[PDB]
């Protein structure tokens, strides 16, 4: 029965011994469920945000599974020396770094009459150039190891569709799948793939469960992606 | 790690442990007989399909030998309705269930439209979409029928997006796959059934796809990690924006 | 206001002196609408339709307009004999063929779990290889004559969404936007341009709060056909569904 | 043969009693060609740009086709005060304003590892940005009226296609795709269609064997202003990619 909230999955041992940093994971949301779905897949999982005290908390959360590695590293997405020292740190808590999920984004309801260049500005930093600072500092360091490793990007079904009070983040989550598309190209070089999921915000008559968003993260993490780069999957909208 | 190489087929992680799959034009070594092979990997039970009734007993043989699950072989036309009527419940009952459907089944060809013969034309779409709807019907028949719903995976092409000369007829066959796929897995909500496809490119690691590359995407769709999916389209891999 | 349904347009000479030859154009209906348009735009027009009778009367409905001249060939699109006709019956009435615009479809509503073949084969004929055999008529006619020309299909909504009950049209439709895609490309050596427009229609929800009237699609026909799309082919046009 | 540079198409009274306020405008390129055609089509025209002199050249060449009426306004597009007032001058110089042509762009080529804040928020706010800005201030406008009006966008090839060193202006384009969308369905309600024009580039490649020339690519443009898309809004029109 699809109508129904699906019971979350055993890990399959997709990601073992894989470091995964997922960013914007303090307290409940894709953020923290994709972490626990790392750990449950057999991964070393750092976790990112800015909110200091949620962090710890989803730290000891995930600790308590009795999984891998459980780190914590606190970064706000908009300082450019904030993000380079996650990845800076995140190698040395955690020997290395083999995927990065990027989930941090902000959210909005305002018609363009209304829009302020504040709130365009703050949306696009957050969404969007967040998520090319990251990449930026995840690639420096792949490039300079041989094993290489995988970005998956958290875009949006918004960047397909017309909404009215939602240019903002469309236009970020939009940006967000053509730097997925244009950064994968460039990251073959560093032995990276890169690929995107576009969650909806329906053909079942329910929401998805946050597990199943972060169920797809695994798999654009994992092997079973392997030829795939440059992709964003909609998880879903019937996207043709 | 270096994109560029081929790289080795991965170990099953259990992704579809005691499934019944059912896997379309599976004799040989291509795309279905791979798919075959990897949701065995998987912990699946398997029942293979094709035409090519003596080279798809010897692939039905070889997978036997993995001695994993149970492999089956049926006989199947695919441009004769009676034919995939048939498959679907031999499948049944000689494997007990159906859990997971792959259409695989295709026919290629290469005639620009100004000397295209209605023959060739005909003939790729019956094979390249038209089997692909005698199959999802069959199936969802028996879905109906059952209280257990399951998945359907189909197998469409870049060329359903990609201007291409010469190819008009197996591009709008894949096209309408496509289509198919959306317009079916709503329908399919229904019998607790999800319907998506993958779609091959025919290149970003200046390599081609290995078979297998497409088989795990095609495993991915098959099982509960594609959980929240139906009515998509995996581009494997051309940069579908 | 964008909710009430606007009066058609003038036409604006984007076709003066071309030989536009519109299928399923009987009638009340997207053909008949869009021959209409084709000779606003100064336009001499051959229709075609299976139906003789009903095609006479557009034949003389439109000539009554007492713009360009007005041509009936009456054509089976599911019989490849009959479109062959079509388009060497088109050339010996009017002289040329500049400009083809592919009208036909069939609908349906069916489930998969209950479609039956006849219906399924059918609608993949008159919705999907009647464009195929119409495009494959006009480009043998450009191949044998010093000039090009403008095919444009007309698709669906459809073809990009998903549909309870509407496979068959829906993948008619995807299929015949692959197609112009394709024989696009291959129209190039001709100096033909292939595009097609891609109508909204009701599910059984519209930005405007309205419908389409029927003009304002062979409005976009006609830009199509016309120089000011000259750059295009291969292209699908949604009239309007923001089509990503 | 399709790969020869067509000659620029004559007007066909496409604008007619409009007010069409053009962007980034000056000297060469497209909003000098978007200009001249909608002059071309019986608009009167606001060109405006950043370069003071350029600008008033262009400004007198297009007088000098004895056309419509040409006023020129400077604007600084990254400047919000700027825009608002662009706007503002335009309605105060020419009576009212009808069609918003956003042309403003800025690339570069950089790869992400190399990539600085300050190009990377340079690209977007010209290329993005200031699409926003422009589409405000219009919305304002035609908020405050009793009638309606259209604003084309133009995107590029770059928001769909995956290329080396392009990500900030891929990113700004794929953006300016997206508020099309959402601006076109709030627009609605002020009587506004938005849609944006997709302008092709070799990768190394195109369908024609040619690039196109500027007026085919201002040709589609005037189609997107004209009531020939009246029904259309928020849509991306390729020319041309074959976009699926
Ligand atoms: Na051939």
């Amino acid at each position: 029965n699809l109508s129904e909230a699906p019971k979350e999955i055993d890990g399959h041992g997709l990601l073992k011994g894989k470091v995964v940093l997922v960013t914007a994971a303090a307290g409940t949301g894709i953020g923290s469920t994709t972490a626990r779905r790392a750990l449950l897949e057999g991964a070393d999982v750092v976790i990112s945000d800015y909110h200091e005290r949620r962090l710890g908390e989803t730290r000891d959360q995930l600790a308590d599974l009795g999984l891998g590695r459980v780190e914590a590293v606190v970064c706000d997405v908009t300082s450019t020396e904030a993000v380079d020292a996650l990845i800076t740190q995140t190698v040395e808590k955690a020997g290395r770094l083999d995927v990065l999920v990027n989930n941090a984004g902000l959210g909005g309801q305002t018609p363009v009459v209304d829009m302020t260049d504040e709130e365009w500005d703050r949306v696009l930093n957050v969404t969007l150039t967040s998520v090319m600072r990251a990449t930026r500092a995840a690639l420096r360091y792949f490039r300079g190891v041989d094993h290489g490793g995988v970005i998956v990007n958290n875009a949006s079904v918004l960047g397909w569709r017309a909404q009215h009070s939602q240019s903002h983040y469309a236009a970020a989550k939009a940006g967000v799948m053509a730097l997925t598309r244009c950064s994968a190209i460039e990251a073959v070089e560093f032995g990276v793939r890169i690929n995107a999921v576009s969650p909806s915000i329906e053909a079942f008559g329910r929401a998805a469960e946050p597990w199943e968003v972060a169920a797809t993260i695994a798999f654009l993490a994992s092997d079973y992606s392997s030829y795939m780069t440059g992709e964003v999957v909609s998880v879903s909208s019937q996207r043709a």
